[PDB]
C-alpha cells in the first residue's frame, strides 16, 4: 500500500522549490545521481568499522564504496586523510573536538553574533556545554576579523583549539595568520570550511589543509552535495586518532548510501563544469550585492570575496525580521542576520544573507541580478502583493532545477 | 557525466544482496517507497529547528512531513511525545544522556560481552568517557539476566540512569521489574529498544513505554525503516528537555528526506501485514535455532523470543572471526559476536549473532529453515568450497527482494 498522504506532500515541496528563488547562503539542489545514490540499497548494510577492518561480513563492495569516496576527497582537496563517516557537519566538529581536548578545556571561536556558528562555541551547544568558550568577533570600525584582537584573546586565554571558518563572513579567511597564533599559543587550528568548501575545491578560495592542524565540511552547501559531514587533514597520525573517535567514539553505523551520494558529488566537483559553476557563484554574488548597492542597500565590508553577503537595511528602515517576512510571502527565502554595527538586537537584527549557490545552480547569469536585485527592493519596500509572487514565481519556473 | 564507476559498485552491492543469504540481525531489506522518499528533493531543505518554530523560512510543507512522521510514531507506540530528528540511534542515546546527566554522573547499563550496546557505556565510547559506569551482565548457568543483582548494583551504586535495552540478548526484558528498581534509588529508566522495536509495534514484545521514563529507538532494524533514530516518551515536559539536547545540543540540519522515509515505514508498520511479517520473523529465528541446536550448536540461553540468537563456537573449536569468514566465503552473511564472559576481544570473539528479520522480509518460511541450518553446518565444518555458494545462490535467488 502506497503512502499517499506522504507522497502528496512531497510532490508539494517539489513545487514550492520550482516555483520560488531560494537565496539562503547554506542552500543548493544536488543533482539526480546524488538523489540516486542517496536512495539506494545501501541504506540496508551495517558497515561498523573502516574498509578492510569492520565488524560485520558481506562488506566487500561497501569498502570499495568508501575507499572510492575517501581517495576522491584526498585528489580533491589535496589532502593525506580523511573521513567520510560524519553523519553531519555537527557530528564532524564533536568528532574533532574530543580527541584534541578533554572536557574543561578552552575552545576559541568566531562569535555567533558576527558569523560563527553554533558548534563553534554556543552556550546551547555541545561545544559551550563541555568546553570553556572564548569568541572573537569583527571590529566595528572595519566589519572585518581583527589578527590583533584574535592573537591577544588567544595569549591571554590560551585555549587548546582555535576554530577559523564561520556562517556568516563574506572574505577571505587568512588561514596562515592563524596558524601562527595557534602555534605562537601552542593551541590546534581547526578550520570549519562547510560555507566555502566548493570555492576551495574550485580553487577560487584559500586552501585550508596546509595551515589547520584538522579541516571539517558538510558535503552540502556549496560543494553541493548530499547532507552529510567530512574532516580532512595533512596528518595521517592525527586522522588515526579522530576515526577512533568517529567510530566507536560518537557515532554507531554509517549511511553507507549517504557516502555513495558523497562519491558521487566528489566526482562532479572534480569536473571542469564544477569550477565554471563556482566562478558564476562568486560572480553572480559580487554583481548582486552591486546592484542592491545602487538600489540603496548598503553591503557589509562593501562587497564579498565569496558566494554570500550581508546587505544592512538601516538606509531603508527596515529590520531583518521584516525583510524576511516580506520576502517569504512572495517566494524569497533569506535569513535575518546582525550586522557588526546593529542598533537592534538579535532576533530582530538590521540585516539578512544572501547567497547564490542555489539560484546558480539553477542557472541564473550575471545578468539577471539586475532583476532578481529589483524584484527583492519592490517585495521590501512595496510589501507582499500577487503580481510580485507572480512575477518570482515565472522568473524561477523559467531557470529548471536539477 | 555520469559517474559510472560509483553506479557499477551499487549495482554489485545489489547483486550481491540478491544472491546471498543475509542473516545479520541489526539488518534488513527496506521497501520501495522508504527509499523513495529518502531519495527525494528534500535533502535541499534546511530545516533547522522544529515544525512551525524553524530558524528560516520556506518549511511549511517540511513541518507536515515532519509533524507526520512524530504523529505516526506516537500512535504505533501509544507515547505522548516523540523526536524523529536524530541521524541514529548513538545520536538518539548521545542526546538523552545529556539531558538527563551531568558529565562524572553514574550511568548503569549491561555490559558489552553479555549483550548490551557500545553505548551503553563502553570505555571506547563516549558512554564510558564521559560518565562513570556500572554494568550489569546475565548469570553465568542460565545466561539470563538476574533482576536482583540488578538491584543490589542499583542499590550499591545509585546510577542516575539505568538502560534497559540490547544488541544481543536473544530474551524478554521485564520493564516494570526495571522500573521498579530504578525508583528505589531515584534512577532514570532509559530503553533502549533498537533491536525489539517492530516487535513492540506488532505487539508481539512487551511495550516499554509505560515503564521507562525514556526510550530510545533506531528505525532500521526490525522497525524495517531507513536508518536513523527516534526517541519517545510519554512525559512531554521530559521531552522538551530532549529537544533541545537534539538542536541545539548536539545536531544541526535534520535529514528531512530521512525523516519522510521514517513516516512511510511507520504507515507501514501500521499496516496488518506488519504484524504477520514479524510474526513470521520470530517463527524463523526460533525454527532455526532449534534447526542447529539439531546439529550440535549451542544456543546462548538454549534458544531465543525475539528475532536474534547467538551461537557459542567453543566446543567446535572456531572463533567468531573465522565462522564469519567461512560463512562469508559462500554467501551467507552474518557477524562475528561476544558471548557472555567471552575470553576473545570483540575483534575475535567466540560467538556469531544470526536475525531472521532480512531474510523473512524475502518471503523465507519455518519450512525453509532446515535447509538453512544445513548450509551454515557444511561451511563450517567443511569449510567454503564452490558447490556450496552456488546452492546458496539458488536458494537466494529463488526469494524476491523488496
Ligand atoms: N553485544 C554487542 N554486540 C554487538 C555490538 C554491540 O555493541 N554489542 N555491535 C554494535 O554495533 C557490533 C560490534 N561492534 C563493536 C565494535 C567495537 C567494539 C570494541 O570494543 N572495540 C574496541 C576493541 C577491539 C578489540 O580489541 O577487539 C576498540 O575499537 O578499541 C565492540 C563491538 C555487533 N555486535
Ligand atoms: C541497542 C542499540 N542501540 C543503539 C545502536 C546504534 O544505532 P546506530 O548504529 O548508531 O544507528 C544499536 C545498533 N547496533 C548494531 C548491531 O547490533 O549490529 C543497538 O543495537
Amino acid at each position: 500500500k502506497r503512502d499517499e498522504a506522504l507522497f502528496e506532500l512531497i510532490a508539494l515541496e517539489e513545487k514550492r522549490q520550482r516555483e520560488g528563488l531560494e537565496l539562503i547562503a547554506s542552500e543548493n539542489f544536488v543533482s539526480k545521481q546524488v538523489r540516486e545514490a542517496v536512495g539506494s540499497v545501501l541504506t540496508n548494510k551495517y558497515a561498523e568499522g573502516y574498509p578492510g577492518a569492520r565488524y560485520y561480513g558481506g562488506c566487500e563492495v561497501i569498502d570499495r564504496v568508501e575507499s572510492l569516496a575517501i581517495e576522491r576527497a584526498k585528489a580533491l582537496f589535496g589532502a593525506a586523510w580523511a573521513n567520510v563517516q560524519p553523519h553531519s557537519g555537527s557530528q564532524a566538529n564533536m568528532a574533532v573536538y574530543m580527541a584534541l581536548m578533554e572536557p574543561g578545556d578552552t575552545l576559541m571561536g568566531m562569535d555567533l553574533a558576527a558569523g560563527g556558528h553554533l558548534t563553534h562555541g554556543s552556550r546551547v551547544n555541545f561545544s559551550g556545554k563541555l568546553y570553556k568558550v572564548v569568541s572573537y568577533g569583527v571590529r566595528p570600525d572595519t566589519e572585518l576579523i581583527d589578527l590583533e584582537e584574535v592573537r591577544r584573546l588567544a595569549l591571554e586565554h590560551r585555549p587548546k583549539v582555535i576554530v577559523a571558518g564561520a556562517s556568516a563572513y563574506p572574505r577571505f579567511w587568512d588561514f596562515k595568520a592563524f596558524r601562527e597564533i595557534a602555534d605562537e599559543v601552542g593551541a590546534y587550528l581547526v578550520v570549519d570550511m562547510a560555507h566555502f568548501a566548493g570555492l576551495v575545491a574550485a580553487g577560487l578560495h584559500p586552501n585550508p589543509l596546509p595551515y589547520a592542524h584538522v579541516v571539517t565540511s558538510t558535503t552540502h552547501k556549496t560543494l553541493r552535495g548530499p547532507r552529510g559531514g567530512l574532516i580532512l587533514s595533512n596528518d595521517p597520525e592525527l586522522g588515526k586518532r579522530i576515526d577512533k573517535l568517529i567510530f566507536p567514539g560518537i557515532q554507531g553505523g554509517p549511511l553507507e548510501h549517504v557516502i555513495a551520494g558523497k562519491a558521487v558529488a566528489f566526482f562532479e566537483a572534480l569536473q571542469p563544469e564544477f569550477k565554471e559553476y563556482s566562478r558564476l557563484v562568486v560572480e553572480n554574488a559580487k554583481r548582486l550585492a552591486e546592484e542592491l548597492a545602487r538600489r540603496g542597500y548598503r553591503i557589509v565590508t562593501g562587497g564579498t570575496d565569496n558566494h554570500l553577503f550581508l546587505v544592512d537595511l538601516r538606509p531603508k528602515g527596515l529590520t531583518g525580521k521584516e525583510a524576511e517576512e516580506r520576502l517569504d510571502a512572495v517566494g524569497i527565502t533569506v535569513n535575518k542576520n546582525a550586522i557588526p554595527f546593529d542598533p537592534k538586537p538579535p532576533r530582530v537584527t538590521s540585516g539578512i544573507r544572501i547567497g547564490t549557490p542555489a539560484i546558480t545552480t539553477r542557472g541564473f547569469t550575471p545578468e539577471e541580478m539586475p532583476l532578481v536585485a529589483e524584484l527583492i527592493d519592490r517585495a521590501l519596500l512595496e510589501g507582499p502583493s500577487e503580481a510580485l509572487r507572480e512575477e518570482v514565481r515565472r522568473l524561477a519556473l523559467a531557470h529548471p532545477m536539477p
